This record gives structure tokens, sequence and C-alpha cells, in this order.
């Protein structure tokens, strides 16, 4: 069906106007908790609980902060300076009508609470509020996170690897 | 007696008007919590706890989201667009007067909160409110979820399987 | 002393007027939580804590739902239709003045909350409110639940068992 | 020092007027939680927190219900009928001025909440309220619970034991 | 006394209604491990060991798989399709009140774990679960496994054996 | 000193009232594992090792099942039906104050787990649980297991032995 | 650095006027939770959260009650009768200006809640309120709890120890 | 990326005016929980949740107390006397524009709650409030906590170490 | 160096006040397993493993039960009745400062688990718990176990030995 | 097929950038344990085994430490200083498509645990972790370990060997 | 290469300031097990196994206790009194840059568990913890354990040896 790796959250800044959708890697658990309230009276009857309510949809997105890769710096530009976020919930599996699919929203951060442990690495917890989801199922997701994530390790170069962990470079 | 597999929740959309009852497969745990309040005074006596109250009956239905099989798209059509759900709580064991039996209701979703983990696959949690259950024990349940769930694995075809996991197809 | 099996709850419907006391089989844990409040002041003194209060006695009765045996349908006739319950808390050990003994009450259900799991079987939780217990220790409990619970297994019939789990029947 | 077995709770009914102090056998964990409030002020200063408050002292006494031995029936005479309790907190170690010592009070039950499990035996939880502790350290505790608890098992009588668990009887 | 050959496990299907009791030959070791739990308590006393427990009685039955002889096909019909087993622990020695004697049960399989080695022959391990054994000393055990197991081999047929290993047939 | 044959376990049923003490023939190894717990604490000190604990003394009693000799049927009456055991750990050597000496207890069985092998004979493992051992050094042990165990074999009766293995009977 | 043993709480009664500082031994975990509030506004700005607040400093002191050693009787004289406590938080490590050091205060007990378990020994929990800590780092701590805690065990006296656990006495 | 060791909190007093940034060693877990509220109405619409709110950013900084190293005494000068703190959140990894980078703030302590256990060492918990973070990424961090944390153990001096744990001194 | 015979465990009762140190004959393997805990920390550093822990020192003392020689009855007086033991770990070789040397303690028994085998003799396992070993090198060990153990056997007494196995007595 | 000598692990440092691939000689047992997790779920169905898992492949590489040959010094530079390893699993037999073949990775050491025995020589155990193996079948393996391993020893040099064990050098 | 005799563990006290390095003779097996933990993450990727962890390096040092030779008395001064150890892992083979080489540390003892057998001699097991090993290759190891260990035995002195086992002294 749909795995815990099959869904990722493409983020886009309000000020770039560049069609790339930088999602930030090293994810963790997530959440799109869609809380829709509802009217209730009794009418001296069994109840009138059928009535609708306003929908407030939150997001608990957790990840790990890498030392560069300024998409999270755009997240902190949205939070600490004060902006909003173009928010995309896209999938990894291939559809046959579109390429992928999504739940879309213009989101605003409640809180950016990150833990700095001792043995565990740091983890950024981020809350989200959005007005209402919008099912903008689209096609191009700029595939640097779907097929690009292949093995981690690359092939070799015996005289000239000149590399730490993140593999595959020319000598100097 | 009745096992944790012996009870499933047949759903039907308000707009289909089609007698098929699409329940959505790949379930998880459930809940039909029937909270009925009660008038309580003391009357300068031991109490008047005998008095009835209004019944508000909720449902915590959890499952896993499959990439197709649009019954859950009818769930999200009822939630996100805003509709109601024809709700059926049917059993799997065979009765001797009817075929199966049920607790019935016209239900309305509070919240659709799904978790996107990392190692575990995604899980959809859904809350339900219903006015009052109605014991419409009926017969036909369109048996694609009672006897049809048999083994998962199918027989073989050695020169011509041409199949991934979900078995049993012709070569093209 | 008194074991966790030594106490069972004989139930009786308000409309049967039948002297049998059908308790329901396949129990789980229970609880008779007797919450009595108290007149609590200070009176410019150490306190007037000695004063009594109203007694509200609840019960958390859990069991497993069996596919027949309509005593639980009498429970649901008391709950969902709206009635009351004749409630008996009897013991299994043999007294020397009476046969058994009891804590008695006319009870009313708050809530009927059952869980439908996946691997665990379904479990019915039921809350109870009663005005006040009454020590009607009586004799006859119709012993189909005291001595009749003996082994589960019966002897055999090799050419003629014709039986599934619950043993001991004639050939058709 | 003082063990968890070294402290037991001698109880006495208000209506017996008999000097025996029936404590109940087969106890469980306990608690004498002494909550004394205090005048909490500031007085445009660092605080006036030195001021005293009223003392409300509770007791969470748990035990297991034996099928006879009517001391617990005197507890239920204090609770279900409605009375008060003469409450003694005595020790097991031998003093050199007295025999034993105690914290004393006239107590009143909040609640009698007992759990009836399935495999675990039943356990009676009892709450207590007292005006104020009083250090009436006395001598005689009627030693059927200090030195009498020795082994449980007794010696034998091979042609004539005629006994179940609790040993040491004559043949009929 | 009683040897390791003196006890064999006669099996019977729930669906046959045939008085034959097919045990399956080529046995290996067995086990009827009767784990009855208990309430061990401390009670500010020496202890409250009196508490009985539920009896969970398992069976480690190992044997060798023969290419026919459909008793093990009835075992796999009870396991893989999902049924139960009429279980018999009978003895080989001759009693004087009955013919033989037994510990009886209605069993359900935990696991059917068989080892396919290389040079050792294949061996089937089967776990068993029963509510409670029942001392059903009976007489007829269809003696094809008490007296009929005599040598393995037979005497001779010098002109007209015409057989493989297991001797004693007419020529074609 | 004391050999592994010098200590045997005389048993007695709770219902017999017969001074015989049936121990069982063809014993195997034993065990009286006396686990007394303790309070070990630290107290911002070196330790609070002073605390005694409850003593739970188990027994691993193994033997071989003989086809009669109903002392093991008294064991299975204590276990499979549900009773207790009068338990005796007596010695074989002669004392000068008494005849023999013992550690005594009232025991309750955890488990009765016997192995049915193939070539080794069957062996019964029995777990035991007692409140506390009691040093009841007594005299009479009904000497059919101290001096009577001499050889097994006897001399002869050349015309009229007419016996199987266990020798020494009259002709028919 | 500072161990969990390196800090102990020297207590002194208000009525003794004796320079000995009886702390009570057999400690357990502790706590000096210093809750200082703060002026909390916004002032149509980012906030005025810089502003100070009143300090309320509590102490969760847990220990085990020894049968004598009346420093805890001075604690119960402060609580149950109603007094105050001179409170010292001193260290065990040696300083090079002073001997030891302290966080000091005049404290008042909220609550004295002790648990009487079954297998665990009793444990006294005590809450503390103090106006404000005062750093009266002093020298003499009457070293019977710093260097005197050495091993617990003492040397011997083979004809004349005459002692239980707490060692080292003359013969009577 | 960024490890749990890669971020440390450089502290500076308001009164020193010394460019050293004494952070206190022996850290534990941390936290910079940035709680920013938001304007919340509905306007007879889907909602006006887009509106910003005030940011209150807290810090849970835990560490272990060392017997000297008076930076924590400057923390206690800020708390117990009443001052403020210059607060730096710097990274350990090397940047290529600056040396390191930081999140800065002028902070004020809510509470200083430390635990004194028995087996575990003491642990200081400290809460922080700050108006707003300021991204003052600077260069020099006085590298006695970035490179100087190398091994702990030093080389040797066999005739003349004269040292306890923290190694490397001259003889006297 | 030091052989397995060179170290023996002299015991002394708490109630005897007799300078004899009864050790027991026919010892078996031993053990003084000194488990001292420690503080294990990481501290955003290489570690703060420095922390000492409490020392909990056990003893696995195994021997063979001789039918008399009541030192083991003093052990069973310490265990089964409930007392403590004066514990001695002395050596056999001669020193030049003292006669012998020792590691000393005051011990308390966890468990007394002895095996009653069949063909091996019985063996007693005893667990020990001590606060802290103390290096009490002393002189006199009452030499009936250092020099007296030479052969067991003696030379002869041809007319009048009149002895069983352990030789050397007068006629009658 | 493939023997236990036919596979060797070529190692390369991250800092060398020299095309030599130093494996370290005197191998012992190895291991590439490829642990790929999975999602096994139940779904009120037969199961949902479809879920892939992350793959964590470990290496148990054991060898013997030679006194020089600095490849193991590069291992200890990766472990004790802290680096990573370019990891190679190559084969010894000659292929016809390439020269040799391999499973490749970028590895990081868990532990370096070596045993220093007495009568056996020392042995180094090393654990390995890799993100993902990659099938990099390549050609050149610098043949000092494929064809060069011929005997260990050489033929002879009768006058002028002048060598220790490892033969074949010029005089001086 | 390197034999099990080629590596020995030179010890030095923290209080001596004597350049001698007393190792203790009669070694047995050893161990320096270097457990360095790591961050193990999945990150909706192939993994983030990259994270370094803290190194906890232990030592299992076993030897035989000689009756003098106070190096082990310095070990017991570190354990039983409470100190630390200067720890040396040096090699026996000769280098050409230095004489020998080492892995060095400052160690603290977990446990000192020694076995006192019967027919085998005693053996001491000692556990070690160190912050971090440091590669301190040095020259002088006080060669009384590298070259001086030659045979054990010496040549002769035929009239005037006058010695026990370890030979080579003057007459008297």
């Amino acid at each position: 069906p749909i795995m815990g790796q099959d869904v990722k959250y493409l983020f886009q800044s309000i000020d770039a106007a560049t069609g790339s959708a930088p999602l930030f890697p090293a994810y963790q658990t997530d959440g799109s908790v869609s809380g829709e309230r509802e009217l209730f009276d009794e009418q001296t009857k069994n109840g009138r609980i059928l009535g609708p309510g306003s929908v407030a949809d939150s997001g608990e997105v957790t990840y790990y902060g890498k030392r560069g890769d300024a998409g999270q710096k755009a997240i902190e530009d949205a939070y600490q300076n004060g902006k909003q976020i173009k928010f995309w919930r896209v999938d990894t599996v291939k559809n046959e009508n579109d390429k992928y699919d999504a739940q879309f929203g213009f989101a605003y951060i409640e809180s950016r609470e990150y833990s700095d442990g001792v043995e565990g690495a740091v983890e950024i917890s981020i809350s989200l509020q959005v007005i209402g989801e919008l099912k903008n199922g689209e096609i191009d997701t700029l595939p640097e996170e779907i097929v690009n994530v292949s093995k981690g390790g690359y092939d070799f170069q015996q005289p000239g690897q000149t590399t730490g962990e993140a593999p595959g470079t020319v000598p100097a």
C-alpha cells in the first residue's frame, strides 16, 4: 500500500518564486491532524449532532537538522522573522493519471521546538496550522527525492576517491 | 465466540445509491464507545440516579491507507468536502435466521488524523459521531470480505505468472 | 480466601419475571467502586470531617461477546432501548448459613464501550450506577456456573462424536 | 529499622466496646498521607509562607478479602451502613518503655473500592479521613498478629491430620 | 515401570466420526507440559500461596513424516485450514480394570515447525494447547499399534516375495 | 557424610488420614531451592542490607512413572483435580536422639511436566511451592524404604519360582 | 564532581539550641525545587518578560524511618504538633577555604506522606517550603556522618562479639 | 549533520565585561522550545488563523554540578540574587564563512530545580525565558571546549605523575 | 602462589560468643563476587564515568552436608529462623607479620539451594550478601583445619582398632 | 564452488587516496549479516507482509594482529581517532566477464574488541555497519593476495639464506 | 605475528610516584573490549548510520593471585578503598623506533570477582572502565618481565642450593 517512506512534504518559500520545491531531507515522524468541530443542540430530541463545524488542520513535522541545505533556513525565515509557507504533501508511488499526488495548503508555524540531547542527535519539531487542505494532485515533484535516493553509497574510485562519508568526488 | 476479525464496518456513501457496501480493507483496531449520560439529583434522599440521559456514540476506526480503492476517497469526500456516511457494523459469523448482523447508523466524522511514521507504514485514525444505533440485522453483505479472504496466496503459473506480490494474473 | 474467580455477577432483566438469574458467561475483570462523599468543613476548628455524604457506587464490568446467549441482548435491551437491571454480586464459595452470598442492587448503565481489536478478541466494557448496595445474601443461584464449570473437556464417542470444540453431542 | 511488615493497623468498632483490637489479616500496601495546608501570602515582601494550615490526613489501606473473619464486616458496617472507626497504627518491634507504639485516630471512610480480577485475587482498597493524629503509644496489642505469625505450617499427625491447607486439627 | 515406548498419542479428527483413532506412526519424543499458574502473595505475613491458577497444558509432539498415511494430513487439515483435534494420551501396557488408560484432551495447535535437514531425515515438531486433561480410562484402542508392532520385518517368502523392503506380499 | 540416596521425600494426601507416608519408588533427582528475598538499599550510605524477605521454597522433584502404586495418583489428585500435599523431606541415616530427621512443609504444585521419550523411559518433573520449611525431626517413617530396599533380586525357588522379573513368589 | 552521596541535609530543631546539627540518616532521594515566578506582560511589544518574580522553594526529602534516633521525632514535632525547622543543605567534599558549604533556610513542612509497603520497607516523603535560600557556608558539621560512614563492618571479637548486624560491642 | 554534542550553550554574565564566554561543562539534555502564539478568529468563514502571535521562547538546560568552576556560581548569581544572562547557542562544527554560528538571546531564569538522588549523581535543571532569538553568528568561541575536549586521558609521567583522575601534573 | 585449598571460610554465629570459628568440613567451590556499581555519564564530552558506585558483594559457597557437626545448623539458624552471620575469608599459608590473613564481613543469606542428586552426593549452595569487606588480618584461626588435615587415614591397630571407616579409636 | 579462502575483504582509508587496497593478512572468520527489517501486519486479514524495511548490514571481521603492516593502523585510525572506511568484499576466483567481483560499501566501526589469551595468540574482532551494499564488480585488486599467496615459504638458499622464518633474502 | 604472551598490562598506582610499573605476574586471559556506540537513524531514507557515539572501553583482566607482591594490593587499594589506576597495555616484541608500544588509559574498576575452586587454584577476574585509550608509545618498561622471564628454573648448585621450588639462593 503506502509505506512510511512513501509520503514526503515538499516545502516552498513565499519569496523565492522558483519552481523547485525544496523539501528538507532527514525526516522523522509527521502528522496532519485534521480537527473538524461540529454543532450540537438537543432540540428536546435525541440530538442534532449531524451539524458541521470549522476545520483546523495541524501538522507535527519532525526532522533532523543538517548543517547546511538552506531549506530549513527558509523554515526559520518563515518562523523567526515571520512569514508563511507553501506546503505540499506528496507521495512517492507512481500514479497512472498524474505522476504523484498531494494534499496542499498554505501553512503557518505555531512552534519550532528542537531537542538537543547528549547521545541522540538534535531533532527539530515543528507545528503547523492550515486553513483547509486542497487536493491539488499535480505531476512534477523535481525528482531529487524519489529516484535519487537509491543506495547512499556510490561505486568506487581506488586511486582517487578523496572522500569522507558522502561518496563519489573527483580528486580535490 | 466473536473474534477481533469477526466484526467489520461496511461503509456506504450518501451519493452512490449503489447496493454494494464498499468497506475499506486493511483495517486496524476500532471502537464504538457509547456514552449515555443521565439525570442526577439527590431530592434530599439517597439519590435519583435511575434517570436516563442522552446517548452520544463515537467510533475510533483505524486502518492503513492503500494507494487506490476509492472507498477511503469516499471517506475523504465525506470529511473534507463535507457529507455524511452510511455506517454498518456487521459480523463475519453465519447466523441461522439471517446471514449476518449489524449495528447501523448515519454517522458523521469528527476528525481524520493520520500518522506518517518512518519505519511503520501510515495509519489513518478516524472519529465518528452517530445519533443512535439501530439494530438492522440484514442478510447480504456482498461477500468480497468474508469468504473471499481465504489465503492471500494463489496457486501458480510457471511459464506465465507475470506477477508481483498480489498473485494470479495472465501473461499481460 | 476469595479468588478472582470466586465472585460472579448474576444479572436479571426487569421484564422476564423468571427465577433463573442468567449471569453472563465469558467474563473479564470487574469493579464495584463505591464512592461516598462527605460533609467537609472547618468550623474555625481542626475540621468537621466526620460528616457523611451521598454514596454513588459504580461498576466497571468487562467481558467478551459471545455470538449467541441472549443475556447480553438483555443487557443491550437495558442500555440501547432504555431499561434498568436487577444486579447481583454473588460468591462461588459455599457458606454454612446460606449457599452463597451477595451484594444486591438495582443498577443503570452509563456506557457500553467495546473494543474491536485485530489480534485480540472483542471486549465489552460496561459501566454501572446504583443507588445503594443491599446485603440480600440468598441461597439459590441455579448452579450452571459454579459446579458446571468443571473441565471443559468431556469423555469421547469414537464412532459418533460429530463435534467441534465444545464437546459431547450425539451423531446429528 | 522498620520493615514493610513491621507496621500493622489495629482496628476497633464503635459498638463492640471490647478490648481486643481486631486488625484484619492478609493486608496489602497502605498509606497515611498527611496533607497539611498553610497560609500562603506575600505581604509585599518575599512571602508570609511560614503560616500554618489545617491538617487533612488520608489513608489508602489495601488488603485481600477473606471469606469469613467479620472484622471486614465491621468495616462494611462502618461504610455501607454508615458509622466511624477507631483507628490504630501500631508497630511490631519491641520498645523498651512500652511494648509497641502507634499513631492513633478516629477515622471515617471515603470510599471502599475493591477490584475483582480474573487471575489475580480480589483486593479491597479503602480510603480514610481523620481529624488529626494522636500519639497514644500504648502497650497491649493482643498478640495474635506479632508472634502468632510464625510459619503457617505446623508439625504433623500422620494417622490423624484430616486437614487441608491451614494445618493442625484433630480428626473431626 | 513405564518405558518411552509404552505411551502413544492416538489422534482423531473432528470431522470423521470414525471409531478408529489414527495415531501417526514413526514417533519421536513427546511432551505434555502442564503449566498451572498460581497466586503467590505476601500479605504482611509469611505468604498466601493458597491461590490456584489456570492450567495451560502444552504438547511438544515430534515425529517423522511418512509419504502417505493421512493422519498427518488430518493434522495439517486441523492446522493449515483451521480446525481442532481430538487428542489422546493412551498407554501400551495392559490394565486389569480396563484394557488401557489415557489422559484425554481437545487440543489446538500453536505451531507446526518441521526441520528439513540434509542427512538426517525430516522431523516434524508440533506444539499443542489444551484446556484441561481428563482421566478417561477406556478400553478399545484399535490394536494396530500395540500388538501389530512386533518386529518390523517378517520371516520369508523364498519363491514369491517380489517386494521392496517391507516384506510379505503376493507376486503382484 | 550424606549421600544422594540418603534423603527421600515422603508424601501424604490431605484426604487419606492414614499414617503410612507413601513415597514413590524409582525416584530421580530432587531440589529444594529456598529463595528468600531481601531488602537491599543504599540510603546515601554503604547499604541497608538488613532487610529480610519472604521465603519462597520450590521443589524440583523428578521420578519415573510406575504403572500402579497410587501415590502418584494422589499427586495427580492434588494437581489435576486441585488439592494440596503434605510434604516430607526425610533422611535415611539413623540418629541417636530420633530415628530419622526431616524438613517439613505443606506444598502446592506449580507444574507437572513429564517427558515421554523414545528410548529413555518416561520421567515426571514436578514443581513444588511451600510457605516455609519446618524442622520436624520425628521418628517413625514406616520402614518400607530404608531397609527393605536391599537388592531387588532374591535367591531362588528352583521348582516353583514361576515369576517374571521381581522374584520370590509361591507357585501360582 | 558532586555525587548523589556528596550532599546531605543537616536539620536542627527550633527548641534545642544545641550546636550538633542532627541530620537524620538512612536517606533516599531529595529535591530542592526553586520555583521563582516573573512579571509577564506584552505592553504592545515583544514582551516584558524580563521582570522578576517571587521565589517559592520546595523540598522533596525522602528517607527511611529508623526505629529510634529522635531527629525524625523532631521532624514530627515540627509537623504534627506544629513548629518550624532550621534547614541546612551541606556538602560532603572538602573545600579549601571552608570545610564544607551549604544552601540554608528556615523551612516549614507542607506534608509528611509515608508509604507502608509489603515487601518494600517504609519510606517517609516530606515536602518543604522556605522563604529564600541563604548561602551561609560554614565549617563544622559535627563529623559523625562524613568520615564516620566508613565501611559498616568492624573488626571482630571472637570470644566476645555478642552482636547482631550493627557490629562492635563488649560482651554485655 | 549536527550531532547531540555539536551544539553547546555559551553563557556570559552581565557584570563581568570579559570576552571569554564561560559555558559550564558536564552538560545533559537541553531544549529551546520556541512557543509562538497566533491570532485566532473565524469571521463567519473558514478561519483567520493566518495571523501572527507573540513568541515566548523557553530553555530546558540540564547539566551536572561540579564542585568548582564558578560559571554556575554566576548562574546562581543570576537566579538567587537576581540578574539576567547573556545567552549563546553555538555550534561545534566549522563553518566556512564564520568559525561557528549561534542563536543569541538575553535570557532570564524561571526555575533552578536540581535532583539529589542516591545512586545517580546530582543534576541541575534550569528553565529560561527569552524575548526573541537573534541570529548573531559570530566567530571566536575561546576554543577550550571545541578542540580541547580531545581524549580526557593524557600521556604519562612514570616517576612523577602524582595525579588522580584528571591527569597531567608535575610532582608537587 | 595460592591454591584452591589455601583459602577457607571461617564462620561464626551471632549468638554463640565462643571463640572457635566453626568452618564446615568437605567444602566445594566458593566465590566472593564483589560487584561495585558506578556512575556512567556522557555529558557532551568523552564521558563522566568517574563516579564511584555502591559495592554489593555476594558469596557462592558450596559444600557437602555432613550428618552432624552443627555449624551448618548455625547456618540454617541464620537462614530459616532469620539471623545474620559473622563471615571470615581466611588463608591457609603462614605469613611472617601475622599467622594468617583474611577478608572479613558481616553476611546475610539470599538463598540456601541444595541439590539432592541420585548417584552424586547431596550438595548445598548458599548465597551471601555483605555490606563491605574489611581487611582484618588476624592471627589465631583455631588450628583444626590447617595442620590437622593431613591424610584422614592413620597407621594401624591390629588387635583392637574396632572402628568403621574413619579410623583410630580404642577397643569399645 | 566458493571456498572459505576464496573471499577476502579489501580495505581502503578515506584519507590515503592511493590505489592499493590494503587488506590485512592473517584472516580469521568473517561475516556480512544483512539485516533488512519489514512490516508484518494483520489488518483483520491474513496479513500485510508487503512492507519493506531498512537494511542495516553488519560485519564481523576477525583476524590476527601482525606487529607492522599499517593497514590495521588505518583501521585504528578509523576507530580510535574517528573516521570511516572504504569497504570491499572481493572474491579470489577468476571471472570471465571481469577479473573478480565484489560487494562494496562505506563502513563505520561499532566495536574493536580483541582477545589477549595466554597460549593462543591474540585475535581482533571488529564490527562493521554500512548503509547499503553495492554490487561493484570491478577488475584490478592489486594481486599481492590472490596469486602471491602460494606456499608461505620459499624453496631454498643453502649457503646464503641467513634469515629467520620468512625465507628468501640475500646474505645481509 | 603477535602471540598471547607478547602483550602485558603494566599497572601503576595513583599515589606511588615511582617509575617502576608493577605488573602482576602469573597472568591469565585478558580483554580490552572497546564499545563505541553510534547514532542509528532511518530518516525516510536508506539510513543515517553516520553518527559517532561515545566510547566505553572495558577490560576483562584475569590472573592468579600470588601470596605477596603488592601490585595486587595496589589493585585492592584502588577497588576496596576506592581510588583509580594508571593502566598500560604494552607489547613484548622489540620495535625499532621505540623499544615497545602501548595503548594507555586511566582506568576505574567495575568489579573484582575471584573464584576459589577446590582442585584448581584460585583465579581473579577484574573489570575495567576507561574514558578513552591513548596511543602512548614509549621506551622504558623496566625489563624485569620481558627478558628476565627465561625459564622459571635455573641451572644448579649441587652442595648448597638449600632452596624450595624457585631455585638460586646462597646456603642459608
